[PDB]
């Protein structure tokens, strides 16, 4: 039972202050800035010997990799490859004995991610499971793993499991660099953001009524282009998938740096556009993308941060989310897009929890 | 002057039997199965010492990397990473002294690809230029390079330059494995396909009138989903971009293995779909994607090969292209999509050569 909510998905979205706390429970100690993933305690030293991280997954679990890639590169200093499992297998991707391969899966039974796992094992790679289902195939067949501990997720369109996968990979990253003197201030910045994150998610959830009103403006449209870069590239892909999944509107994520390489031809006053701009090191380049969409008569809705005075000042339609650290900001930025997919589906008369043509786990072929 | 054609783009498309011959001229000897890229003659041995290939580009030049990745993995046995240049830079991607980095660019002046190049040089990586413009910045600042020799390309939506980039990267691959006894039959298979390719492209071009008729069926639509996998993933992305660029229809490339992970919710009898199915090792899995689109009331147009009796037999709308080798087939499969973008733009009244909001080369920011 979902008692208090009319759907599992809305309950799962509004559960994210608690699911994030649950993911970090018994793991992150805020008194002494320590993180310990017991499921990885044995194997961590072996992992630090490896020469490359490969993150292998499908759909939203794939996006959680795209969302943490840069901070994994930053803090591990290893090359990080993120791969859609179906294509990884079609190409007979080269994998080596000193590769560590991560398998990201809410269900733990996704057929292509699991066959990806067995392919890598057969080549002698170290395998790590990041899942939300204890006792699943992927959880059982990996060498080590982390249970994200988000609790059961019933809505086919994933919400809390994405944000808990994201926190889980950030925690792995923090363990990886815990012996580096030069990285200790960075780690402490990150851990203080994680401490603050539950309260900041409660604050994003208070904008539900405002997002319902924007859904009211959009539910007759047939397309929407969601543009972001850097840390927010994953957020645009993930919001795009969520809207496709339960609303059946043609939403597409566009890498903002690619705009002038073709997609900008789609922009005029009739194409709905959502732009994400955060105050990280991509800010000036995102301000360029925005200016270029407006120059071509686009009328974008802009997801920015609450303290971004210059874009709030100069832009009429803003969804203003709280400010966090650059590599956690996408946990906050994705939530209005989760809520927008939900409200659009309600307005169109569609089943938010069990959309047409889809299942929670794709276990066959 | 384009004399004989009403546009540069259609002339460039119909030039592809000759541009392919021009790309291979003085390079591939069919009498003794030798390939020699003189621009790489000095540096080839150093390249074979390197531990990873990174392919860095924007838009269609990016797609040429996606299109040759698998055969580069196959024949070099190296890891191959393909990167959108804007994102490569946003993430401060780790690059090493024993990386070989390829910069793919028709113009040779694309700002993000060029800044990508300088970033890699500064870290001591070996840099290789694949371009269509002699004397360009990228051509001049790399350590070595190949001029694809396609001739001037005026149409903003790239055609011959894509297929010549593709052949150029296949030729590099063949040079890389020319000392391996076990790979000699494979190389000879590939070189015999390249020998046959110009005549097979003439045969695809003879279906112009048939593609004009399909454009006639589609030019009132607002969306189209183009689905493929494996070797044809690049083809679906590239056709999708070409239709966006000059027709302004919302065309999106979908990885066919990802269908059941969300995008299948978009499929019903009103969503136009183009599916690509080739007789390579992904055939049975592509037949599964097709069956799943039809099960959900989709009415796909299917690009298949002429000798694919089972899908011709069981499917009403086929664009039947000649059969080639698996890793060259996308040179043939992309051409109907080039011609479809062209005819759609004509029917809608748009400038095929100089679309709105775009330029041939993005040299600034
Ligand atoms: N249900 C979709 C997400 O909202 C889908 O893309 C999903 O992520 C995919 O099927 C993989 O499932 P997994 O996370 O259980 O492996
Ligand atoms: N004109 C477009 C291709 O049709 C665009 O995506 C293009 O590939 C991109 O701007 C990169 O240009 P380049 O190949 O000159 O580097």
């Amino acid at each position: 039972m979902k008692g208090n909510f009319s759907s599992f998905m809305q309950k799962e979205i509004f559960e994210q202050p608690e699911s994030v706390v649950n993911t970090m429970r018994g793991r992150v100690n805020f008194d002494d800035y320590t993180v310990n993933l017991g499921g990885l305690k044995d194997h961590i030293k072996e992992i630090q010997r490896c020469r490359r991280l490969i993150l292998i997954a499908c759909g939203t679990s794939y996006h959680a990799g795209v969302a943490t890639r840069q901070v994994l590169e930053e803090l591990t200093e290893l090359p990080v490859m993120v791969e859609l499992a179906s294509d990884f297998l079609d190409r007979n991707t080269p994998v080596f004995r000193d590769d560590v391969c991560f398998f990201l899966s809410q269900s733990g039974e996704t057929a292509d991610t699991l066959m990806g796992l067995r392919y890598c094992k057969e080549r002698g790679a170290l395998t790590v499971g990041i899942t939300n289902t204890v006792g699943s195939s992927i959880s059982r067949e990996t060498d080590c793993g982390v249970h994200i501990n988000a609790g059961p997720e019933i809505g086919v369109a994933s919400t809390k499991a994405y944000t808990s996968q994201f926190v889980s990979l950030v925690m792995f990253a923090l363990m990886m660099c815990d012996d580096r003197i030069s990285m200790q201030e960075r780690r402490k910045e990150i851990m203080l953001g994680l401490k603050r994150l539950p309260d900041l998610i409660k604050e994003v959830l208070s904008m539900d009524d405002e997002i319902q009103k924007l859904a009211t403006e959009l539910y007759h449209q047939k397309s929407v282009l969601i543009m972001g870069r850097g840390y927010h590239y994953a957020t645009c892909l993930e919001g795009a998938l969520k809207i496709k999944e339960i609303t059946y509107m043609h939403s597409e994520g566009i890498l903002a740096g690619e705009l002038k390489h073709g997609p900008l031809a789609l922009v005029d006053k009739l194409m709905p556009v959502i732009m994400i701009i955060m105050r990280d090191h991509t800010y000036a380049k995102c301000q360029n993308a925005l200016q270029q969409v407006v120059a071509r008569q686009g009328r974008p809705v802009v997801i920015c941060d609450k303290e971004d005075t210059e874009t709030i000042k100069n832009t009429k339609r803003t969804i203003k989310v709280p400010h966090s650290v650059d590599c956690l900001q996408g946990i906050l930025s994705v939530i209005p897009l989760q809520l927008l997919a939900f409200h659009l589906a309600v307005l169109r008369g569609y089943d938010v929890d069990f959309p047409r043509n889809l299942a929670k786990s794709v276990t066959v072929e």
